[PDB]
C-alpha cells in the first residue's frame, strides 16, 4: 500500500528523462494520497514510467472548491501548488501525445482532485533536441524587414471587401511606414475573397510599396483551413506575394502547425482564437503561457496574443509571462516574436515598450491607423512619429507639436 | 446607434444560410448593446456577413459575475441565454474556420461580455451536405461484430502501460474468449520505443484472429494511433496491415481537422477518446459545452465516441452525459449516427442502470472493474458481463441470475 512510490527528490532522478510540470490543484481528503492518485492517473508504479511528485506547497485550507464540481469525495479541501516529474519516454517528441499525458483524462478526472490548472511546462535539452522550432524567429523576421532596434509594426486592414479595395488600404499603410499588413483571423478562403484573388492584388501592392519606400514590406495572409489543405494554401499564397502566413494555432491544432512549419518557405505567425475557453479561469484549465510555449515549440515565428490595457480581459502579469515564453532561452529553439495586441495606438506605444523592457515585440494599433482622420497612410505615419519621439526621449505631446499626423491623434 | 441591425426574426432569414448557436453569457451594461457588440465581434453590419440575435432570454440580474474575470466595464450584470444566427458563408465547411468564428477571439473578448459558454450548435442540411461524417457509424460497427440487439462490450486491457506486446496479447485474448467485443489500447499508449505500433499490432492481430476461430464470433482489436498529424496515415497502414480492425484517436489533442482527414482515408472504424475536452467544458457557465465537441467529433467522422459516463464518482453531471449520448445518435442530416460509449464506474453490476438511463441498446459499455481484476481472471470477468446482459434480457435480476452463474456470483460477492 504505497503512496510514497510516487514521490521522489529531483536529485534522485535523471532529469534529462523527465518533463517538469507545475499544477495548481484542489485536493479532497489526505493530500499525499490525492497527489499519488494524480500521478498514477496520468501515467501508470513502474520506476521508468511513473510520473513523480518532486515538490509541493499547501497554500491554504478551503471551506469549498473554487468552482462547483460534481464529486462524491469526502474530506478536507486544500489548495496546492505541485511540481511533477513526468518521464517523456511515455509520449515522445509528439505534440498530441504530450497533450494527452499532461492535460488529458488523468489530469482532470482523478478522484479527489476536481479542480486543476496546468501552470507551466519545462522541457530538458534532451527532449527539445527532437524538435525543430521556428525556422525564422525574431531575427529571421527582422532580416526580412531590415527592421533593427525598433518594434515591428502590424496593421490589421479594416474593413473585411474585394481584393482590390483591401489592396489600396494596405498600400497606404505600408507607404506611411507599417511593416506588416494582415488579414483578419476570421478572413481566410471564401467566396467573395479567395486566397488566390486576395494574394495576387496584395502581392502587387506590396512590391509597389517596397519600390516607392525603398524598404521591405510584409503581406501576412491568413491560410487557416482544413489540415489537408494547408500546404496548397501556402503554395498559392506565396506564389502570389504573401511573404508571411497567419494560422489560427488551436483551431488547426498544434501538430498541424508543426507540419506547416517544416514545409513553409516563409515565416508563420499564430493567432489566439479558442485559447480563452480553457485559460480564463484563474484556478482551472491551462495557463495561456503553456500554449504560447507550445506554439513556439511547434514552430511559429511570431505569436499574436492579448496585450496591455484596462479593456483587455487578461491580467497584465499574465501578458508579461507570455511575452517572456516567446523570447527566453529554450535549448536551441529560436525565439519567436511576441505580438501583444491591446487597446493600442500611437499614444500607447511608450507604455508597451516600457512594460516589455526591450524592442523585441510587434505592436498592433487597434485604432488610429486605419481610423486616423487623415487616412491609413497618416495613421501609419503617426505610429512611426511616436516611435521616433520615444527614441529621442521626447514626450509624444512635444513631438506632435512639429508633426501634424501625430498631433491629429493627440487631438482625439 | 444600430444595435438593432444585429437583431432579426428567424422568419425574416433564409435559415439554410445560417448556423444556429446557443450561448449562455453574462453581460455588463445595456443588454441589447452588449449583444450587438457580441454579434459584431464574431463577424462584422452587412446583410450577408453579420451574425444576428434571433432570440434571447434575460435569466436574472446578478450582483457579481459567476467567475472574477479582469474587466474594465461597469454597469448592471445580467445572466442571459442567447440564440444567434451565424451565416456560414463566413467560414465554409471547414472545421478550423468554424471554431475560429463561434468560439474564437470575438466569442471570449467582447467588451462587456466577460463570461460566455457556447451551449449548442444546430447545422442546417445545406451546411451538412459538404461533410462526410462517419464512414461506418453504429450500424457499420454492429455489422463488423455481428452484434445486434445488445450493447457493444469494450475492455481496456490492463495493466495499461509498460507491458510487452506479447504480455498484452494473452490478456486481450482471454477477454475476447470470455465474450468481449473490443479490446483496446490505453489512450496514453500509442507508438513508443518499448511498445511500437508494429510489434503490438502483429501480436494483438494474431490473438484476435485466433479468438475469432476459437469463439466463432468476430472480434475487434482497437489500436491507439494518436501521433503527429503527418504520421497518422502511415500508422493507420501499419496497424491495419497487422490486424487492428479499428483505430483509436485522441480527438482534441490531434485536432478535429486531422480526425476529418484520417476519417476520409481510413479503411476501418475510428473511435474518439476524450482527453483535453474537460479543460474548457467543466465550468458550468464558461467555455464550451461537452455536447458540442461530441457533435463535432461525429461531424468530423468518428464512428464511436468514448465519453465520461454514469456513476457518482464521475465528475460530469448525469444530465450532461445523457445530452452527449443523444448527440451521437440523433438525426443530423445524412450524417451517420456514431456509437456513444459512456465510460463510468462500471461493472456487470451497473449494466442494467446504464441500459435503463440510455433507453435502448445503442451504446458501448466499458467496465472499469471486475473484468481484468475479476477474481477468476480476464476470461471470467468478460463472462460475468455477458451473464449480466442475459439476465437483463430475461428480465431477471442480477442476483437471481448469479445463483446459477458462478462468474457473475463472484462479482456480487466482492
Amino acid at each position: 500500500e504505497d503512496v510514497k512510490g510516487f514521490f521522489a527528490s529531483r536529485e534522485s532522478l535523471d532529469m534529462e528523462q523527465y518533463l517538469v510540470l507545475d499544477y495548481y490543484l484542489e485536493s479532497v481528503g489526505d493530500i499525499e494520497t490525492a497527489l499519488a492518485h494524480f500521478c498514477s492517473e496520468q501515467s501508470t508504479f513502474r520506476l521508468v514510467h511513473a510520473a513523480k511528485v518532486i515538490d509541493y506547497e499547501v497554500i491554504e485550507e478551503l471551506e469549498q472548491l473554487s468552482y462547483p464540481v460534481k464529486h462524491s469525495e469526502t474530506g478536507k479541501i486544500h489548495a496546492c501548488r505541485v511540481t511533477i516529474a513526468h518521464p517523456h519516454c511515455n509520449f515522445g517528441p509528439k505534440i498530441p501525445n504530450l497533450l494527452t499525458a499532461v492535460c488529458g483524462e488523468g489530469t482532470y478526472f482523478t478522484p479527489g482532485v476536481p479542480v486543476v490548472k496546468l501552470m507551466d511546462i519545462h522541457f530538458p535539452d534532451t527532449y527539445l533536441a527532437d524538435f525543430e522550432g521556428p525556422k525564422f524567429g525574431i531575427e529571421g523576421l527582422r532580416d526580412i524587414l531590415n527592421a533593427h532596434g525598433r518594434p515591428i509594426f502590424f496593421g490589421v486592414v479594416k474593413p473585411n471587401l474585394s481584393p482590390g479595395e483591401f489592396a489600396e488600404i494596405a498600400y497606404q499603410s505600408w507607404l506611411g511606414g507599417l511593416d506588416i499588413a494582415k488579414d483578419d483571423e476570421m478572413l481566410a478562403d471564401v467566396t467573395w475573397s479567395s486566397i488566390e484573388e486576395r494574394a495576387a492584388h496584395l502581392g502587387k501592392a506590396r512590391r509597389k510599396a517596397e519600390a516607392e519606400t525603398g524598404e521591405p514590406k510584409i503581406y501576412l495572409a491568413n491560410i487557416t483551413d482544413e489540415v489537408d489543405s494547408l500546404m496548397e494554401k501556402h503554395d498559392v499564397a506565396v506564389r502570389n506575394g504573401a511573404n508571411a502566413l497567419l494560422i489560427n494555432a488551436l483551431p488547426v491544432g498544434l501538430s498541424a502547425v508543426r507540419m506547416l512549419s517544416n514545409y513553409t518557405q516563409v515565416p508563420l505567425i499564430g493567432h489566439f482564437p479558442f485559447i480563452a475557453s480553457f485559460s480564463r479561469m484563474e484556478k482551472y484549465g491551462i495557463h495561456s503561457k503553456v500554449m504560447t510555449k507550445l506554439q513556439r515549440l511547434a514552430g511559429l515565428d511570431a505569436v499574436i496574443m492579448p496585450g496591455f490595457g484596462d479593456r483587455v480581459m487578461t491580467p497584465e502579469e499574465e501578458v508579461l509571462e507570455n511575452v517572456i515564453e516567446c523570447t527566453k532561452p529554450m535549448g536551441r529553439i529560436k525565439p519567436c516574436l511576441p505580438v501583444p495586441g491591446g487597446s493600442d495606438s500611437a499614444l500607447t506605444l511608450q507604455t508597451v515598450y516600457e512594460k516589455v523592457g526591450n524592442v523585441d515585440f510587434g505592436f498592433v494599433p487597434g485604432r488610429g491607423v486605419f481610423g486616423h482622420p487623415m487616412g491609413p497612410k497618416a495613421g501609419a505615419k503617426s505610429i512611426r512619429q511616436a516611435w521616433e519621439a520615444i527614441e529621442q526621449g521626447i514626450s509624444i505631446e512635444t513631438w506632435a507639436e512639429t508633426h501634424p499626423e501625430l498631433q491629429a491623434m493627440v487631438d482625439q
